[PDB]
């Protein structure tokens, strides 16, 4: 309202992005009507500030944190009970757009799920409070019925009688709720109804005449059980709720679990059997097969399966904590035995069957996985059921996971299932038609045939196709109409759309709803238009509500959130059509960049965009639809299947565009025939850019630059095109578009490719070449950041290598050194210029590499490196100092001098940096002193105040400059996207998020157990949060920190822009900061413990534990035969170590939905990290270093010291690629490796083979990082760097580079006999997995790796 | 374009491929369909045929190409249902496309559909139709 | 009866996915002609022989299989069908390639390897002529 300015002023007295956070806090408010206004205002804000949010959305690969928190709380709004807000947020999410779930970051916002707080017993206070809540929640609703109100009032008496407090439990009562019991505090009340025996009626209750009603069944069975229980206090508590039960079913819901618990406590054997028979009656009763009254029996079966599931989960948990109490007498033992026998009475397979019937797919999978592994059922018999499960859960990794397990040949129906899950449409329609020929009476087959025909874009043959079966089967005409409708509006034949819509309105399918919206848009019907719009927007929210439960919720519901952005674009593209003045504020060009880079997300958006551009008929709205066809072609050629891409190309060629030819070339290039593609391109370039007419104008110059670049790229594969021809092509590209990263970058790449062969690997003649190289690499960096990981590290490597070679030749006193000296002069001059143009954050990437060369021998090269490092420090001092301080405290004197030099230059360049550095050094100094202090005897805890008084003191000074806690979320850069912010970069923010500062430490200091004892310290952040951190006393972090940077780089590739994101592949990166070469501080991953401790704990619970002397019996000398080693392994270590890890899963994650969506993440995480470890040569993966997130199931790898097959140099060679034993296999599930794991190892390897160039480039610098002690340090008598080099070079650096490149390439080089070595593709994954689970290889591992474990 | 029509009629596909490679201009849709027919590829030919049907609905050549490709793919029952849909859309074109229908029927061994599509169809010289006649009369 | 399996394996090895081809042919040769009881049929014998030979070739294609196992599979192909040109011929060819690596390009050590090669190639030319232009020259 207008007159809020004074109120805004007084609120600011108490106090865009600001407005957004206030709106968020308004959404989080409990009041519905508050939320309504808040969300309306927020939607208007988004529509108004679109062009700013779009900047906030696509500024960088990761959106600003405000947008992430916003989308999280909006997804929380979809769980809101009010329909109005959930629609208003169908609108709230569509306004912002279905951003790429990679561009989001839910880690800080998906921090919910405390769960916990078991309700074990009614006598316990937990159930007391829960039953009070049951006594009130609709006691507010029983005020209309006297006996209902009196009943809960009487139950208040019996509850408050035992639970009166005059007082901590009385305070636990809410003030209003305890006020509700105030009229019945202790005033005695009569019974509200009479007592009727439920045992008199025939059993089972669920079947006959009492079960047929849900609440009636619950009350009747509950009263029967009350007559069956023996705990007298429990009997009273259940009788007082008995009257309560005949009034509402939710009291049965809350108490029936504990009711069955107390039954199992005291009951006869035949009583238990009657109860179990009632359970089986609930389970085997499918509502569809029984013939009786409906609408109460169907919902009865549904809700009854649901409530028996909840109570059985409570029981399952009841038995778990019961075993815990037995670990914590005979009567408790007897209750444990009774509940265990009760649970085992029910067949787990029956549980899974019932859950699948009730659409509880996660419950079904959990119960079935427990079923097969426990009851030892052969898997191949239950296979088809498992495929049905994974197909229902839309988890393709299961289905394609099942096939590899299937021994028998796949049935036709299962062939259809496979073709449906994994999308291979060309082969799918053939399978559908074969099924039809086998079985034409069915309908799902014809549903499929038309479906694939839709995907391939044969739209015209679709509508004609459906009419065929329509004439043959008119009854199939209406459910088949939805496909017919889809093609119609996709064909934009609204007349036929009208015929098909008036033909049937009884279809709700998404395509039909789109068709209705579009028809109403054409024949302008504003009111019915918006009516149907709200209708469909609500329709999409319904499934998005259940999927919004925060377990990677956004990605699972992204398909729907696409539809919400779909509808938002639809709406904002129609309101102009209705008002006519008013134009859409949408930036369609940028609204697509945000969309996930996969066909199953982009294509439906572009389909509707084309439909709307058919509705809106502007003079340019005939090439715009052509451009949209072209864009769908681009995304399809990106997403594999080329047929749809080519069909779109056809539907686009009518538009006159030179981009058409670039896209046709790229598509032909995706097929592989570079020759045909280059031919078509050269033909197109001549057509659209005749050389007699310069195209220096408008979009034409851009398209022509792109086309010329594509020709220059093509020319490099076909070995016919001479070098200088490619040279001229790239030079012409540069001359065309001199403000463009791709041109200069690819030209420099070709330069570096030509260099070593033209100059015969003779560095002296390479000066001018390197000059051109670093000239174009830098200018490339000046206009974009798409390839910075390829360009910048390569540039720096080349320049510093040439400098080192010049220094060396100067000492060789050779003839070439002088011209090479002034050449190096030119090169460092160009580097200086780049330093003057580039932004600092660009150099912030690969900053560890810059530091790795500060001991550079050449002095002036070091001066330029000085000028570089200073610029980064001056702009980002905190993030710089952390990676720096390890060098500051290094043992090498020359390294120390160079670090002092760079710090002195920095403080000379800025003054407050002096205070910052002076504080941080002392801070790192006292932290070092901490890491080095010997443990006080054996006490596991230490008081920092008592021991490290100066440490606590230093942070306590106010003048102590706030130091940023080195978290991996604040040591990793965040580049800007190709578009937007890099049009105005050097102002881009490379660390978006709330920097937390060291405000203090917790006086407690844990000390873990290791050969060298790590010391955990907690850091009280300036925000108030506490982040744990551990000193590693004797390890060289330089290597582990450099590897963690590389893993973060991988996460950059993985998290965004892949199918990998769906599987939520994510390498667990935690900060690793060296404080000294000897001492490092490692960010603690909270909620985790080592694998071996986990399993040992599990084995103890089973009592089985093979002894240490038995271990000594197992170990044999290496000279002993391999076969007998294997026989010892098999016959002793295997049976004394059955696979238990699934028990750990069921324990840590009892909630079935969470259990699955966790274990699924375990397979994915261990697969991804194992794969990264293979192509990294990660070694020494003994069962202690793997350790798992006890909240999500991912695994965190630690102690990366053994790198690049450095386990082969171990006394016991490390044969296996990655730690994958039979126990870890069991945790994956009964499917084993062949399930999600292999499919997760496949996509990771594909992403590796794709991003080879950035990863290989960065790793090349890592392998050349001289700071890490590749070999152990020569003692102080003779420094390994001699104190003159300050560096150590790796002799096996080139061997490591070659081997790693080979592993990425996919050539194994395993057999010294087989030499042809055709590179493998995904059979690489199969070979690796066969290389892990192999018993022969596992056995040769020294028991330190614990292969048995 | 005329040279392409000629080489196509002379059933010399290499000539059509040459006329393709010579074209400095963009091939029109009809020339594209001719090129796909000569090159023999099926899926992309179906794509072009559907593009044409969307462009010219009142055509029997494009529908014939679409159904012939569908028959080539081996989507026999789909071919039959598609021919039936075209029949419902136009009863006058069914006589032209009935040969694909009876070819699929004989292939699918639906002798009932064979005799049915043979009774409705007039005298046709298509090898598929005569083969269906011989096969049915052999049943 | 393994004919569909072998043909699907050939279709895959043609498409380029040699890994899927090898795994499918292995699953086939497992399901049909299981290793518990040999294929007594003379027709099933020829089919299991073609399967063993195709698996040997597919193994030769990829590099993850050890040379000894490939030699063994080819020997099994020679055994289960001792009257097929293919088989003897392909095994001679495999031992032919393996010879330069085994003998380390030392003709002195090549002796018995050359003997085995020539024996297998002659046996191959005996029962057929489909490689009489590739066998007899070598
Ligand atoms: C989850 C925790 C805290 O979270 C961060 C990762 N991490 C650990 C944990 C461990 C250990 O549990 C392994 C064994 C058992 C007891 C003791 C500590 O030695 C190590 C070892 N090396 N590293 C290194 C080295 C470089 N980076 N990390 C460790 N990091």
């Amino acid at each position: 309202h207008p007159e809020l300015k004074k109120i805004k002023a007084v609120l600011q007295e108490y106090r865009l992005q600001t407005t957004l956070q206030l709106s968020m806090k308004a959404i989080q408010h409990e009041n519905v009507d508050v939320r309504i206004h808040a969300l309306t205002s927020l939607k208007e804000t988004l529509y108004k500030n679109q062009e700013k949010l779009i900047k906030y959305a696509t500024d960088s690969e990761t959106v600003e944190p405000i947008i992430s928190q916003l989308v999280t709380v909006l997804l929380k709004g979809c769980q809101d009970a009010n329909s109005q807000a959930r629609l208003l947020c169908g609108e709230c999410l569509g306004e912002l757009g279905a951003i790429d779930p990679g561009r989001l970051d839910f880690s800080t916002t998906e921090t919910q799920g405390k769960d916990f707080t078991f309700v074990t017993g009614v006598e316990d206070s937990s159930f007391a409070y829960g039953l009070l809540m049951e006594l009130t929640r609709a006691y507010l609703a029983y005020a209309d019925n006297s006996r209902a109100q009196d009943s809960a009032a009487y139950a208040i008496q019996e509850l408050l009688s035992i639970y009166d407090c005059r007082h901590q439990l009385w305070r636990r009562f809410p003030e209003h709720v305890r006020e509700i019991l105030e009229p019945h505090l202790n005033t005695r009340y009569k019974s509200s109804q009479k007592s009727t025996d439920w045992s008199g009626v025939k059993k089972p209750i669920y079947l006959s005449k009492l079960g047929s009603n849900f609440a009636e069944w619950s009350a009747s069975w509950a009263g029967y059980l009350i007559t069956k229980v023996r705990h007298d206090l429990a009997s009273k508590i259940f009788t007082c709720c008995s009257i309560m039960m005949k009034h509402d079913f939710k009291v049965t819901i809350y108490l029936l679990p504990h009711i069955l618990v107390y039954v199992l406590l005291g009951c006869n054997q035949e009583d238990q059997q009657e109860v179990y028979a009632e359970i089986m009656a609930v389970l085997k009763h499918d509502d569809q097969h029984t013939i009786n009254t409906q609408d109460i029996a169907s919902d009865l079966c549904q809700l009854s399966t649901q409530t028996v599931f909840s109570m059985l989960d409570h029981l399952t948990q009841w038995a778990r904590h019961k075993f815990q109490a037995l670990k914590a007498s005979t009567v408790d033992y007897e209750d444990y035995q009774s509940v265990t026998r009760f649970l085992d009475l029910i067949p787990q397979d029956t549980l899974a069957v019932a859950s699948f019937r009730s659409k509880a797919y996660t419950r079904a999978v959990m119960h079935f996985e427990s079923f097969i592994t426990e009851k030892k059922q052969n898997i191949q018999e239950h296979l088809g059921f498992l495929q049905k499960l994974y197909a229902a859960m839309h988890e393709p990794d299961g289905v394609a996971g099942v096939s590899a397990i299937r021994k028998a040949e796949p049935s036709l129906k299962e062939q259809i299932l496979e073709h449906e899950s994994l999308g291979l449409l060309r082969d799918a329609t053939a399978c559908y038609d074969r099924a039809i020929q086998l079985e034409p009476d069915q309908i799902i087959h014809y549903h499929g045939v038309v479906k694939s025909m839709l995907g391939l874009g044969q739209l015209s043959t679709v509508i004609t196709q459906v009419n065929g079966v329509h004439a043959n089967r008119s009854e199939w005409t209406d459910e088949l109409n939805t496909y017919r409708v889809e093609a119609a509006w996709k064909l934009s034949q609204w007349d036929l759309v009208e015929n098909y819509l008036a033909a049937d309105g009884k279809s709700t399918t998404w395509s039909v709803r789109l068709g209705q919206l579009l028809l109403s848009a054409k024949k302008r019907d504003i009111t019915a238009f918006y009516d149907s719009l709200k209708l469909v927007r609500a329709e999409q929210i319904v499934p998005l509500s259940a999927a919004s439960f925060e377990r990677g919720s956004y990605q699972r519901g992204y398909e729907y959130i696409v539809r919400l952005h779909m509808l938002c674009e639809l709406e904002h593209s129609i309101k102009p059509l209705f008002q006519h003045s008013q134009e859409d504020s949408l930036n369609w060009v940028a609204r697509l960049e945000m969309t996930q880079n996969s066909y199953r997300a982009k294509e439906p958006i572009l389909a509707l965009r084309r439909a709307l551009l058919s509705l809106n008929k502007r003079p340019d709205y005939n090439e715009m639809v052509g451009e949209c066809w072209l864009q769908s072609a681009r995304v399809a050629r990106k997403a594999g299947h080329h047929q749809t891409a080519y069909n779109a190309l056809l539907n686009a060629g009518e538009s006159r565009l030179a981009e058409l030819y670039v896209e046709r070339a790229k598509w032909l290039w995706s097929k592989g025939d570079v020759h045909q593609a280059l031919i078509v391109l050269q033909k197109g370039v001549e057509l659209c850019f005749p050389e007699n007419e310069t195209p220096p104008e408008g979009k034409n110059m851009l398209i022509h630059g792109r086309a010329m670049l594509l020709v220059g790229r093509f020319m490099e594969e076909t070995a016919n095109f001479e070098s200088n021809a490619i040279m001229k092509k790239y030079k012409d590209v540069t001359a065309c578009l001199p403000e463009w990263e791709d041109g200069h970058f690819y030209l420099a790449k070709y330069y570096d490719k030509l260099m070593p062969m033209v100059t015969d690997n003779k560095m002296e003649k390479q000066g001018d070449l390197i000059r051109y190289i670093v000239l174009h690499f830098g200018r490339s960096l000046q206009y974009g950041n798409q390839f910075i990981y390829q360009s910048m590290p390569r540039m720096l490597t080349l320049w510093l290598d040439y400098g080192t070679k010049a220094y060396e030749w100067e000492k060789a006193g050779r003839s070439d050194r002088v011209q090479m000296r002034n050449d190096l002069g030119k090169i460092n001059k160009v580097i200086t210029e780049h330093t003057n143009y580039l932004a600092p954050y660009q150099f912030l990437t690969a900053f560890s590499q810059l530091i790795s060369r500060i001991c550079h021998s050449h002095d002036e090269v070091f001066v330029v490196l000085m000028e570089i490092i200073a610029k980064v420090f001056l702009a980002y001092p905190q993030q710089a100092m952390w990676m720096m301080t390890a060098v500051s405290k290094s043992s090498y004197p020359m390294r120390v001098n160079r670090c002092k030099e760079i710090l002195n230059k920095a403080i000379h360049m800025k003054k407050s940096l002096e205070k910052f550095v002076g504080d941080a050094t002392r801070l790192t100094d006292k932290l070092l002193e901490l890491c080095n202090k010997p443990v006080d005897g054996s006490s596991s805890t230490l008081s920092m105040s008592t021991h490290f008084k100066m440490l606590k003191k230093l942070v306590e000074e106010a003048t102590f400059s706030e130091i940023l806690i080195p978290l991996q979320s604040v040591m990793i850069p965040t580049l800007p996207s190709i578009l937007g912010t890099h049009a105005n970069h050097a102002s881009h923010e490379p660390f978006p998020g709330h920097w937390a500062y060291i405000a203090g430490f917790d006086d407690m200091v844990e000390i873990l157990a290791s050969l060298q004892k790590p010391k955990k310290i907690s850091l009280k952040g300036s925000d108030g949060k506490f982040y744990i951190m551990m000193c590693k006393p004797k390890d060289d972090l330089r290597k582990d920190c450099r590897l963690m940077e590389f893993n973060s780089l991988i996460n950059k590739c993985l998290r965004k822009d892949a199918e990998s994101r769906r599987r939520e592949l994510h390498i667990r990166t935690y900060a690793v900061i060296p404080l000294n070469d000897e001492c490092g501080i490692i960010e603690w991953v909270n909620n985790t413990a080592g694998l071996r401790p986990i399993l040992t704990k599990l084995y103890k619970e089973k009592g089985v534990y093979m002894t240490g002397k038995e271990l000594r019996q197992c170990m044999l000398p290496k000279s002993a035969a391999l076969s007998e080693k294997l026989k010892v392994f098999r016959e002793f270590l295997l049976p004394r170590h059955p696979p238990i890890f699934h028990e750990w899963f069921l324990r840590t994650f009892p909630d079935p939905t969470s259990w699955y969506s966790s274990r699924s993440a375990y397979c994915r995480s261990t697969a991804v990290m194992s794969m990264v470890g293979y192509i990294l040569g990660l070694g020494d993966r003994h069962g202690e270093n793997i350790l798992f997130d006890s909240l999500t199931g991912e695994c965190v790898h630690v102690d990366f010291n053994c790198l690049f097959n450095k386990g082969e140099t171990f006394e016991v060679p490390e044969i296996v690629p990655f730690r994958l034993t039979h126990n870890m296999v069991n945790g994956m599930g009964p499917m084993g490796t062949e399930g999600l794991f292999r499919r997760a190892c496949e996509v990771t390897m594909r992403l590796m083979r794709d991003q080879r160039e950035p990863l290989m480039s960065v790793l090349k610098t890592f392998l050349h990082d001289p700071l890490v002690e590749w070999s152990k340090p020569v003692k102080g008598h003779s420094k390994a760097p001699l104190n003159e080099t300050g560096e150590v070079v790796n002799e096996k650096a080139k061997t490591h580079v070659l081997d790693i490149e080979q592993r990425l390439q996919g050539v194994i080089k395993t057999r010294n006999r087989v030499t042809g070595l055709p590179l493998s593709i995904e059979g690489h994954v199969h070979y690796l997995i066969q290389e892990a689970t192999d018993e022969n290889l596992l056995c040769q591992m020294y028991l330190g790796w614990t292969p048995y474990m």
